[PDB]
């Protein structure tokens, strides 16, 4: 067949496309990846055909699903289907516009060349937008409290001119005539990034106000280059007529000042909707978090409206404009992302981000200190200066996932895809150990996953055995690498190992993670709690269905010196889990349900009251971290997912939080957000590298979509890199046509993901260098200060309540008072967003 | 289900069958792909049922498509499939020969086991031979200018006796009886790597020609080894008579000399069309090009008719044979590619490839100097010589893409397996700046995509950010590595930046690459020429539509200090090229419909006129290069075969070229081919080291069949190692059996591809040696001679016509004459090759 990559590929388009006409035909209403799909496999088909023209692709395409076809959210969701295949004249692309049109698609259209038969209208049953906008009717003011002139610009050109909104209005094509003089030092009082067009001959009156910050002309035409002065406006004046640059005074030409008045003429307004169409949101409009119920407002916005470093065809980011030619090069940024909405456990704000180093360099205003007012010296865009288009976009740091077994290298894959930059657990692979416990027992095993793992880019820390009663071989695995130590049941979780394992952790300053004594064989969970003896320890999925104390480990979550975390196949509670739960645990451990002893064990363990139990204690804050629990008890892809779907669960079941205000729920999405971002840093030592969007921290950053946020993310930047990210056909013209898969970028070839990562280990291993011992490419740090850690110190998430367990009918209460949630019978970012 | 890769790959390979079947089921008739596709899944699925055998099924697989149910040329190119499947007695191949014999298939038995219906024989509605050797009629003669003789061979053995064409005959089977004496520096004439068979008892007269170069005896049965003399012919006969040879005086066997004489009987005679079957075409056979109307003519052939290098059983590059025993171990090649076509700039010619050291070591004759004439001492190939079969294919350079945006890793493998072995361009990943600009900006980039494409065997060159009106941030990126800069529009293309950048270029000895102001907001196209002030820059995308002064910016082509670049979408004008650009431009640059200055902008940008201009000097030699602009505005894996279809187009509206002969094409396929090889190497300054299939350069080489020049090639050898190549299932008992894919090589594999491939940079940046610095395996040059450079030195591509351009109606003129051509309704090198 001699098939070429993109042949592979398009095949695999089409078998997704099949897929979904299959469901078609039996009456599914498609989701927005179904019919994503179609669309795309149906124009490749009849460009196969050779009887349509692009032209004709374009209009076809648009009847083929109608809104009774599909999903409510998927004529939202669905703006375009873009896809290129081989016509009889040659590769071409279609872009199908807003395909979504009808009531009712032409089926037969949307079957051709499937075979199946055509299904009957009727077949197709019987809303939320998700990542909707929501702002006041009201307009903003660009440009406030700058001196301002009305200029007459006629054009003399033969040619059109067109001119952007950040250039200097004296450096413009001489072919345009108006008045140079009080031209000087202005610029076009426009949205940021718009122009004016000027046909040949045409007459258009202008609004320009003056350049701020430092006020310095520099590239265009080299008219005017320097300072604004009265100096250099005399020398500007004398190039114009030496040049044969067009000018005319204009003596009467109105002149003013930008200010807040509805009424002045000098001004220039913006409606908030389009405002945020080209920006994203500004401060207190709000966004709906994907399909969910939860709703981010904006708090504040660094923003000064109408210098908003946008990129582009005549827009801000060029040379003497928005990208800075009066700094030192060294001070460049290496990248800025423009226009985020940034949401993070210290708040939800829009600004730029500055990367330099792979490090976030600076939040704030960017820019051009030359032309913009409030650009300080660590955001400066110079020519060497990458952009990263941030505008509609939300940014958060990286998650972190802290209870990873290493069974297979493909959930990397799996973790990163879906917004992970860092892995905390252990394991050596698929054996045995590994597939019940988070642990890398060996020295051997320890250096071989820090050198399997070298070139990824993300962080990876690895925790050895700790289940064992004498200290010796602790020592040994922590020297060799590990940064922390799992006692696990499975290798003995009794009050002699748990007290001497803890010990080590006080000599190495090394965080203990937890799964207790579910069998209470040596105590119950009061004399586990007793062998802590108040000193820090995290406790692994605290409500127990993943391991511990039957019935009441749960308890672990009132106490002080404890770091309780969930693990994510319980989060939230709905109508499948417990029969899910409950037959997974007998599969995986052999029990046989007819055997009295083994059934009675399963429903010890596997709880409603405690499951529902979690839900409440994760949304009080009594459970300070979501994990994974990977291809042991949960699913590496849905830390994220599950972690918004609980959020999303107890607000439509209880409502705002006490701390929330009534016109948001930024509390609860800061409270939330903190469990897979700073707090699984902060309990295994690594806060001051990732954890948060902060100044200082690695520039591990992932972007999403409103619409899909907390499912699919678009970019996964790996420190100031992307290392992985949304791409399609890799032989398009664009970046965007089908199929759009999430990918491997640059930040995954050669040694690069070595040098935009860390590895952390204990301070030990540090002290004898076991990055040249291992000959280790990727940057090692130790671990720190988890040794005086509380739950106090679990940011947002550090409530004790005493919690009690009934030891025959399992109810949980918290400071006296039920913990109880129905359960839910569907979640959110789930069925609007995958193919299986 | 415990899949294996091969399970995994035969699905695949099923899946392509059931499209294919589909496709057939309406009424398609069916390209080479589908026909592939189809029967080998039919193969595989007989094989599941299990009541049909080998013989059998090859038999069936003969009767499933008919003449009516392909396309006109895949009777053609279709010669066999090959597919393995699991029969009830194990794993067995089955190869189909000739599967299109019949006008109409058994439909029924196409779509067995697909529960598609069968379509009526009428639902197919209704030649060029694409690669065809075309030869006069006419026969040649072996091994001229030779001592001869006839012998009567007789065989006392008892099983079969077969000597091949290249064997010393007095070295043969003791067995063989016959006048050892006159066979003496004797071997076959008959043709190269044929043989002759003697059965048990059989007697046959051979004729016999005298061995040549130095006439050295070796290997063999070591009868007769030394140098061909009297002294040594003395010992070897005493050697037949020591060891029992079978040996009978021959007095009046027939003795005389091969010559230029149809009538000789010592002659042996091949037609022209056998010896192109055997060895590939030689001076004065003609060759198309794929499925174009392109017609190579071999100019020269190196061969002397009867030496010609064969590898196999019983052919000529074997011990003592066509493989040398006389020379220094150090001068044996690596590898020879024998009996090649070489395509390039300089020449359509027949000759063997000697490969040593990654570079080409000679072109010319290969073989051994003491048995063939014509054997230069650097063609030598010895027992530590691989051999690579070039007998019926094209040998070419890899193509140079030089206007890459490094969106993506994914578009680096669609580049290799279309037959790019040099990526030129910039970028960090899919970064706003970079999805459109070809601009690593910040020396952090620069040092992480130098790491990040280390092991790639590909050579690459990254190009900074040129758009500053300053120069020192220049300075750093380039001594950062940048190998060039990029002016581009979006980060300002005014007249400062222009100026500044050149004068940058001047000191650094780099190419300037540039993307001139569309909106002429700075200036017209003039104002940007002024600002070159007479030195070297190389236009971009020329024509405009990727970007450039409306509408106008093409007049660049009649510029002497401009080396011009097309980019690949607009190659060439066809039927839906304006609707495809329109649309996609709008999209791209969120302009709408609706606004009468947005789509003034676009079809001021979109322009029919100047894309069928860009035909027109493209094939006039006015426009240099041809180059992606990869998942911008063009297609990574269409640089070569756009290349091909503009030429293509251009010979069937305007006939053969001013310089172009009456029989062929060669002048247009030669100035054609320079605008993806020679010229992008010249342009960015290393083209002492690729771009042309010449002495010294590196071994960077595609192997093509004619049949699929310019679309698919078979294998990508990069440093004369094999990097990509066709290779069929990994479980087959051969290396052809479905699915046959591009797949990477061992190449790929460890730092390999570092060690096969060169990065360069500027000389500022070694002079640092960034190398070391940056810990790269990957060899480093630095780029050299681009500061001089004028349209002149463009190769084959040197036109400077005065070209103007009509403001109003776009009309475009060279040297006062129109340049206009239809569009093209169809191209080749499209619907008969690709799946999708
Ligand atoms: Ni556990
Ligand atoms: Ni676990
Ligand atoms: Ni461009
Ligand atoms: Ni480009």
């Amino acid at each position: 067949m001699k098939l070429s990559p993109r042949e592979v590929e398009k095949l695999g388009l089409h078998n997704a496309g099949y897929l979904a006409q299959k469901r078609l035909a039996r009456g599914v209403r498609l989701n927005y990846t179904e019919a994503v799909a179609l669309i795309a496999s149906q124009i490749m088909e009849y460009a196969r055909d050779g009887e349509k023209t692009v032209a004709q692709l374009m209009c076809l395409g648009q009847h083929l699903l109608g809104r009774r076809q599909v999903l409510p959210a998927v004529p939202h969701l669905l703006n375009a289907v873009q896809v290129e295949a081989t016509f009889p004249d040659g590769t071409k692309l279609v872009t199908v516009h807003d395909p979504i049109s009808r009531e009712n698609g032409e089926l037969q259209e949307a079957l051709f060349g499937s075979l199946l038969p055509v299904p009957s209208l009727d077949k197709f049953a019987e809303n939320r937008i998700p990542g909707e906008i929501l702002c006041e009717d009201e307009c903003l003011t660009l440009n406030i409290g700058r001196k301002a002139v009305i200029l007459k610009v006629t054009s003399k050109g033969d040619r059109p001119i067109q001119v952007g909104s950040h250039y200097h209005f004296i450096e413009v094509n001489p072919y345009l005539t108006f008045d140079r003089r009080k031209a000087y030092g202005m610029r076009l009082n426009i949205a940021a990034g718009t122009a004016v067009r000027f046909e040949p001959g045409d007459c258009k009156s202008v609004t320009l106000v003056s350049i701020e910050g430092n006020k310095v002309i520099r590239g265009g035409n080299a008219i005017a280059d320097g300072p604004v002065n009265e100096t250099n406006l005399e020398a500007a004046m004398h190039a114009v007529r030496s040049k044969g640059f067009g000018h005319e005074e204009e003596k009467d030409a109105s002149e003013g000042f930008t200010k807040e008045d509805p009424n002045c003429p000098f001004n220039t307004f913006i409606h908030r909707k389009e405002y945020a169409n080209k920006y994203g949101p500004t401060t207190g409009d709000k966004i709906r978090l994907g399909d969910t119920n939860l709703l981010a407002e904006i708090e504040k916005d660094y923003a000064l409206y109408g210098d908003e470093c946008v990129f582009g065809g005549g827009k801000v980011i060029r040379d003497g404009m928005g990208q800075s030619c009066g700094h030192p090069p060294a001070i460049s940024l290496d990248t800025v992302i423009t226009n985020a909405v940034i949401i993070d456990y210290t708040g939800i704000i829009k600004a730029d981000i500055g990367i330099k180093d792979g490090l976030i360099a600076s939040i704030g205003k960017a820019g051009n200190p030359d032309i913009m007012n409030g650009v300080f010296s660590n955001m400066i865009i110079g020519a060497n200066t990458e952009v990263i288009a941030g505008e509609g976009l939300i940014v958060t740091a990286g998650a972190i996932d802290c209870h990873v077994h290493y069974i297979c290298p493909q959930l990397v894959y799996e973790a990163i895809s879906s917004g992970i930059t860092t892995l905390v657990g252990g394991g050596t692979g698929p054996a045995a150990g590994t597939r019940a416990t988070t642990c890398t027992p060996s020295p051997t095993q320890m250096r071989l996953m820090l050198q399997s793992t070298d070139d990824l880019p993300l962080n990876f820390g690895f925790t050895g055995k700790g289940s064992s009663s004498k200290p010796d071989e602790l020592h040994e695995i922590i020297k060799a690498g590990a940064m922390g130590l799992k006692l696990h049941e499975d290798w003995g979780s009794t009050p002699a190992a748990i007290d001497n394992c803890l010990t080590i952790a006080e000599h190495h300053d090394i965080q203990i993670n937890i799964h207790t004594d579910t069998l209470n064989e040596a105590g119950f969970v009061e004399h586990s709690i007793a062998a802590f003896k108040g000193r820090t320890i995290h406790t692994y999925h605290s409500e127990g269905a993943g391991g511990g104390h039957a019935p009441d480990i749960i308890k672990v979550c009132g106490i002080k010196n404890v770091l309780p975390s969930s693990t994510n196949p319980t989060r939230p509670l709905t109508s499948n889990t417990i029969d899910e739960h409950l037959d997974m645990l007998m599969v995986c451990h052999h029990l046989d349900r007819e055997i009295p002893e083994d059934l009675a064990f399963a429903h010890s363990r596997i709880r409603k009251k405690t499951i529902a139990a979690e839900d409440v204690l994760n949304d009080i804050g009594a459970i300070s971290i979501i994990s994974s629990d990977s291809q042991a008890m949960g699913r590496v892809g849905e830390v994220i997912s599950r972690t918004w779907q609980t959020a999303d669960k107890m607000k439509a079941q209880t409502g705002p939080l006490k701390c929330d205000s009534s016109d948001n729920d930024n509390f609860r999405i800061r409270r939330y957000i903190a469990k897979y971002t700073i707090n699984p840093a902060i309990a295994n030592g690594f806060s001051q590298y990732v954890g948060s969007v902060e100044v200082g921290k690695l520039a591990d950053l992932v972007m999403w979509k409103p619409s899909f946020f907390g499912t699919k993310p678009e970019m996964v930047i790996k420190g100031g890199m992307v290392a992985w990210a949304d791409i399609g056909d890799p032989n398009a013209s664009i970046p965007t046509p089908e199929p759009v898969k999430m990918r491997p970028m640059y930040g995954t070839l050669g040694k690069a993901g070595g040098a935009l990562s860390i590895a952390f280990v204990s301070k030990a291993a540090l002290d004898q260098r076991v990055n040249v011992l291992y000959g280790l490419n990727k940057r090692v740090e130790a671990v720190s200060n988890v040794r005086k850690l509380t739950k106090l110190d679990m940011k947002l998430n550090d409530a004790l309540p005493e919690i009690t367990v009934d030891p025959e009918s399992y109810t949980v209460k918290a400071d006296g008072k039920l913990l109880c949630v129905s359960e839910a019978t569907t979640v959110p970012l789930s069925r609007n967003y995958f193919l299986f």
